[PDB]
């Protein structure tokens, strides 16, 4: 439908690099829609050129453009050339992982718990849309303003350290495996961006989980918060919390944040 703009190459301009990796490159730039009198700051993700589908691509992009939730990034436009370029609003404070690392000495309990609520709200919305994210992590949450974050990079180097055991062993991905990744994401935030299982080879992680070991209790977390994170990492997928429950629980904690996180 009319939710997704097919952009002409003249309608957007790459100005600065925001970041790059094996996926491709993201640029800060401007969207200059034809016949309008406006220049809109945007991010442009240019995927690496694929050797191998235009109808199929527009079909997936149409889904990314149809999400309508304050905590889920929405695709604004696409440009199909030798490459796929995806355009969305600029999120000026960057990814939440780097934001929490850079600002750790200045982040208090209310901020942290609000982020947990907002991420759970976005994932519950994706679940309501029958969309499984498959790569939720603090690096894939973007910061529009310090207390408005949004999930990105659904619909698009396997992220073993964020994966539910059944995803590692059987390539099963469900909303309940997303809940596992949500637990890991909360752990990243509560450790001010520490690396999960730091220094442990990816291929060792399944034996850690099989033995019953989990990521450790972050110093600032009271047992009530850590218990929620542990429940996200149950082997039985159906015994993990639902995102709806996570919203309610983190919303309750956000109402009395110093009862739940202990931050010097
Ligand atoms: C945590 C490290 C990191 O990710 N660094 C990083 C940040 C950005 C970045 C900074 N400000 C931004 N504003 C808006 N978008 C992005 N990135 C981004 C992410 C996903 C995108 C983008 C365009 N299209 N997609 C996919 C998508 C869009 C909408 C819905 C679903 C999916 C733009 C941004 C950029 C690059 C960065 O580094 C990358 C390697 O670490």
């Amino acid at each position: 439908q009319a939710l997704l703009r097919i952009l002409k190459e003249t309608e957007f301009k790459k100005i600065k690099v925001l970041g790059s990796g094996a996926f491709g490159t993201v640029y800060k730039g401007l969207w200059i829609p034809e016949g309008e009198k406006v220049k809109i700051p945007v991010a442009i993700k240019e995927l690496r050129e694929a050797t191998s589908a235009n109808k199929e691509i527009l079909d997936e992009a149409y889904v990314m453009a149809s999400v309508d939730n304050p905590h889920v990034c929405r695709l604004l436009g696409i440009c199909l050339t030798s490459t796929v370029q995806l355009i969305m609003q600029l999120m000026p404070f960057g990814c939440l992982l780097d934001y929490v690392r850079e600002h750790k000495d200045n982040i208090g309990s209310q901020y942290l718990l609000n982020w947990c609520v907002q991420i759970a709200k976005g994932m519950n919305y994706l679940e309501d849309r029958r969309l499984v994210h498959r790569d939720l992590a603090a690096r894939n949450v973007l910061v529009k303003t310090p207390q408005h974050v949004k999930i990105t990079d659904f619909g698009l180097k396997v992220p073993i350290k964020w994966m539910a055991l059944e995803s590692i062993l059987h390539r099963i991905y469900t909303h309940q495996s997303d809940v596992w990744s949500y637990g890991v994401t909360v752990w990243e935030l509560m450790t001010f961006g520490s690396k999960p299982y730091d220094g442990i080879p990816a291929s060792e992680i399944s034996s850690i989980l099989e033995k019953g070991e989990r990521l450790p209790q972050p110093p600032i977390c009271t047992i009530d918060v850590y218990m929620i994170m542990r429940k996200c990492w149950m082997i039985d997928a159906d015994s993990r919390p639902k995102f709806r429950e996570l919203i309610i629980e983190f919303s309750k904690m956000a109402r009395d944040p110093q009862r739940y996180l202990v931050i010097q």
